[PDB]
């Protein structure tokens, strides 16, 4: 996260750390709870190839990375069958846990979005992570999860911003329909972030809008921070998850 704050305990009780297996069991992603039993994260984390599930590990909401772990392994990996690289979209997947977990005032899941739901520009949104505070900048130890509000841009205009400095022809969509923009030069997602939450408040109800998917590097001029749209993947998550 560029940008932003550590977390207040209280937040984002929703926000999970995806693990890979190493001398120690490292965060590489973020995610986030949508049912008692199943994570919803990003597929380029866990794709386009198909990994061993013995070597990523599960983290439920916790203040600091690796202080008191309780990590939980995953019977399957559902990868969206459209996704093979994130420039291309569909990069959208889910986690199912061995066991459902227990919910509370601190661990609990967050509310998809109705299909209609636009997120536009002046919406309050935030997206929270233990990525990168800057380009190939980590974040420090003790590592606490950060939120950022970051300011939605429409589609179109996100597409122009990434046709600027660039050669590609104003007529080839780069940032797509399932797709949606947000943060600025001050406040980004980053590397790290990836698979985790873009959320809004939206009538008092915090809904996800967005999975932290790509960009041109962070808080980069012209480069807005780039989302997988949850509303353009309702019916296949619904195909899964109860
Ligand atoms: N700040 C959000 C955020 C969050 C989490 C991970 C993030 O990046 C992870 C990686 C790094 N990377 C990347 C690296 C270098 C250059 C480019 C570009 C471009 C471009 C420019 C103009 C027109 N067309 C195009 Cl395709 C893209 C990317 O795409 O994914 C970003």
């Amino acid at each position: 996260i560029v940008g932003g704050q550590e977390a207040p305990r209280s937040k984002w009780p929703w926000q999970v750390s995806l693990r890979v297996h190493g001398p120690y069991w490292m965060h590489f992603c973020g995610g986030s709870l949508i049912h008692p039993q199943w994570v919803l994260t990003a597929a380029h984390c866990v794709g386009p190839d198909v990994k061993d599930l013995a070597a990523l590990r599960v983290q439920l909401r916790e203040q600091h990375l690796y202080y008191q772990d309780q990590l939980l392994p995953v019977s399957r990996i559902i990868v969206h069958p459209q996704f093979y690289t994130a420039q291309i979209g569909a990069d959208i997947a889910l986690l199912e846990l061995e066991e459902p977990v227990k919910v509370s005032s601190h661990v609990h899941t967050v509310t998809l979005p109705p299909a209609s739901e636009t997120f536009p520009p002046g919406m309050p949104c935030w997206v929270t992570g233990w990525g990168d505070v800057d380009n190939d900048e980590r974040l420090p130890p003790p590592f606490p999860l950060k939120q950022v509000k970051v300011p939605i841009m429409e589609n179109h205009i996100c597409d122009a911003k990434y046709h600027l400095g660039a050669y590609t022809g104003d007529d080839v969509r780069i940032v797509r329909d399932d797709m949606l923009c947000a943060g600025n030069t001050r406040r980004d997602s980053c590397q790290g972030d990836s698979g985790g939450p873009l959320v809004c408040k939206v009538n008092g109800t915090w809904l996800q809008a967005g999975v932290v998917s790509w960009g041109e590097g962070c808080a980069q001029p012209n480069r807005p921070g780039i989302y997988t749209r949850v509303t353009y993947y309702l019916d296949w998550i619904h195909h899964y998850v109860p």
